[PDB]
């Protein structure tokens, strides 16, 4: 490894996940740095993982060989993300900005390679001194998050089928020891028609060593699991809780929690019963038991993603399947 990345370091390579994930160690170590001078020769280096961004002469920069356009399609925590041109082949995709300072390789590691259709495809990443930017398609339809504040809430329909495309993500995610960290509306991708979803948003990532323990630092307050709270174990069930935090978000128009306390809500998750009062009464049978099952207080009475999936696809039947317009009609949130 340590010869590979003096060789990528430097330089904007073609090449292949492991070539990025590796010089990615390099940047998380760099952002931990103390301040410096600014050189005159600001370092340009990275990997593209497909053809259809080219370097020209190991060199990639905003402005010469590549450029944003329109307004930014959003922003979190850490990432301001925006549509991109390349100048050499004229393909388009999303950069996500993020400073060296916060950067994480594990942001990376966590989706280079991958190949599910529930997750984005990662195109590669390159910086201009601490400027990281990580290029991934482009998806049109906006985030789940956007989906749920225009229309207010979502339909029962529309709330468990797009819950069940994130738990297929999950479930690639967790069979290959990878914990996503994140889980929420805001990190889900949607289609232009709205019938395809996508997992984005690996900052909080973390791989699970062989051990399948871990380092976590949950990425939403709102949408964290008791154990992590409490301080102790945590493998990919923190995911399911999340998901199902998700799912209240869908139907309620509002994170759990949010409406009832104030912040910090760690006393909270920790003290309170799981917020399956939060399931609307509404909804069938077997939704509401696949959101109890999935906020199990206890991570090893919680079920697996795979569990969840296979509950909530059958909700959906009961519901009888996906019936609701994409971009229907408004629904009022429940107030405090
Ligand atoms: N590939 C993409 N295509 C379209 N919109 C995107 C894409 N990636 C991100 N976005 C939008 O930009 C927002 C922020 O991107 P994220 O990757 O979630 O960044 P972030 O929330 O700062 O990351 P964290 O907090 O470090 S896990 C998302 O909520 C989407 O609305
Ligand atoms: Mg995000």
């Amino acid at each position: 490894e340590e010869y590979l990345v003096h060789a990528l370091q430097g330089s904007v390579s073609s090449g292949q996940a492991h070539s990025l994930t590796s010089l990615a160690k390099t940047w998380a170590a760099r952002g931990s740095r103390s301040r410096e001078p600014s050189p005159k020769t600001e370092d340009n280096e990275g990997v593209l993982l497909t053809e259809k961004l080219k370097p020209v002469d190991y060199e990639y920069r905003e402005e010469v060989h590549w450029a944003t356009h329109q307004l930014r399609l959003g922003r979190g925590s850490f990432g301001e993300v925006h549509r991109m041109e390349d100048k050499q082949t004229g393909f388009q995709c999303a950069v996500k900005k993020v400073r060296l300072e916060v950067f994480r390789a594990e942001e990376l590691m966590a989706c280079a390679g991958l190949t599910s259709p529930r997750i984005v495809p990662l195109y590669g990443a390159v910086r201009e001194g601490p400027w990281v930017n990580i290029f991934m398609e482009l998806l049109e339809g906006g985030s789940l998050g956007q989906l749920v504040k225009e229309q207010g809430c979502l339909p029962e329909d529309r709330a468990l089928y797009y819950l069940g495309q994130a738990l297929e993500g999950l479930e690639y995610l967790h069979s290959r020891r990878i914990l996503h960290g994140d889980v929420k509306a805001d990190n889900v991708l949607l289609s232009s028609d709205g019938s395809h979803a996508a997992l984005c948003d690996f900052g909080h990532a973390v791989c699970l060593q062989p051990d399948g323990l871990g380092d976590y630092i949950p990425g939403t307050e709102t949408h964290m699991a008791p154990e992590v709270v409490l301080g102790r174990s945590c493998d990919a069930k923190v995911d399911v809780w999340s998901s199902c935090c998700m799912m209240l978000h869908m139907l309620n128009g509002c994170h759990p929690w949010t409406q009832f306390f104030r912040g910090p809500l760690c006393l909270k998750i920790a003290s309170e019963p799981p917020p399956v009062r939060e399931i609307p009464p509404s909804c069938a049978p077997l939704t509401a038991q696949a959101i109890q099952e999935g906020l199990r207080k206890e991570p090893i009475h919680r079920v697996s993603a795979a569990e969840l999936g296979g509950k909530v696809n059958r909700a959906l039947q009961q519901v009888g399947g996906l019936k609701s317009p994409w971009r229907g009609e408004y629904k009022e949130p429940r107030h405090p």
